[PDB]
């Protein structure tokens, strides 16, 4: 396992996701931040894209890239720390997935499904109704958003694969 970073690049290429597994991991940050943002430049609702970002818990995110839509899921109250999803993809319009910051790093892993599709997965314990927990493990499958369309990243990173 190769892991480097701090890195400071703004973008990534979609090719370099394409032939191994890749994590995306964060510190942990000291306040509530965008991380990455994989679609256009304005939200165009014909095509499948995310934004992730940390979330300190008692604050209030809302998405960026989604804040010309109208949906309840344009925003989310972190009640932990957490990593924040916005994500739509076929026909869903919006959706948050919300795991919850367990340790002093986080982050997303990224595995190509072909050259034009990739698999997102996040995890983190996290409790609901008080005493009840829960390890949730979620993936969803995007395509590229479009052509030429690669990953905005708004701050620095660590870079994990093999």
């Amino acid at each position: 396992m190769e892991i480097t970073g701090p890195h400071t690049n703004t973008v990534i290429e979609w090719s370099n996701l394409i032939n191994t597994n890749t994590w995306l991991l964060y510190q942990k940050p000291l306040n509530s931040v965008r991380l990455l943002k994989h679609g256009p430049d304005t939200y165009n609702s014909n095509l499948a894209a995310f934004e992730l970002w940390y979330g300190k818990s008692g604050t209030t995110i809302t998405s960026v890239y989604y804040n010309t839509i109208n949906n309840q899921n344009k925003t989310h109250d972190a009640n932990s720390d957490c990593l924040i999803l916005f994500w739509n993809e076929g026909s869903t319009q919006l959706e948050k997935q919300v795991v919850t910051f367990n340790w002093n790093v986080g982050g997303i892993l990224i595995k190509p499904i072909n050259s034009s599709r990739m698999r997102i997965c996040m995890s983190g314990m996290e409790n609901f109704n008080n005493d009840s927990f829960n390890w949730e493990n979620w993936n969803h499958e995007f395509p590229r958003s479009n052509p030429g369309i690669n990953i905005n990243m708004y701050t620095e990173y660590f870079l994990a694969s093999s």
